[PDB]
């Protein structure tokens, strides 16, 4: 319910812009950047809490394109003097979709950690081995846009 007035609102009157550069993936535990990129829309909460809604491209195992489009929200810290400094835990809900399976929509659900200055984050989540490919972290940077 609160969900779902949130995405919305998002949705409807998002603050910034935001790009979205893969930095660096590795395996959990030690068991050139990644290839994609996204673009989205953001805003900060009055609890100075995180809401996104975001479009990447990935290219997935057969070199063949990868969608993944969601909401992303996470709980927000600024314990440091300077405020401009943010550390973040949350959850993205999304939908991506695969060649092999004719790019049906599929829900993923993973978690969000980030720490940043302004608008410089790295922002990050573990894919669980759930997924093919999987159990490894994935790190991207997000330049935000608009004063
Ligand atoms: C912030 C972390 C930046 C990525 C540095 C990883 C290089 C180590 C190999
Ligand atoms: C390969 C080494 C990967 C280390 C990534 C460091 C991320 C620190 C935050
Ligand atoms: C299902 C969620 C999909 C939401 C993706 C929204 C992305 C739109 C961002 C457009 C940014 C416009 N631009 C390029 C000038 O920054
Ligand atoms: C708030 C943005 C959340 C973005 C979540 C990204 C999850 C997908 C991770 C990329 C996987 C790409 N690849 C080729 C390694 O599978
Ligand atoms: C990307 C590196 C890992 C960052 C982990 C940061 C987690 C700190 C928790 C931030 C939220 C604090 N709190 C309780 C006020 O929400």
């Amino acid at each position: 319910t609160t969900f779902r007035e949130n995405i919305a609102q998002t949705w409807q009157q998002p603050e910034h812009y935001d790009l979205y550069i893969p930095a660096i993936t590795w395996h959990a535990r030690f068991a050139e950047r990644p290839w994609g990129g996204g673009f989205g829309l953001s805003r900060w909460d009055e609890k100075g809490n995180w809401h996104g809604l975001y479009a990447m491209a990935f290219k997935d195992s057969w070199n063949k394109w990868e969608p993944i489009a969601g909401y992303g929200w996470e709980s927000t810290w600024r314990p440091l003097a300077d405020e401009n400094f943010h550390l973040g835990l949350g959850f993205t809900a999304g939908v991506t979709a695969r060649d092999n399976w004719n790019y049906i929509p599929l829900p993923v659900l993973l978690p969000l950690a980030s720490v940043g200055y302004g608008p410089v984050t790295f922002q990050m989540t573990y894919i669980p081995g759930t997924y093919n490919n999987g159990n490894v972290y994935f790190a991207w940077m997000r330049f935000q846009f608009l004063e």
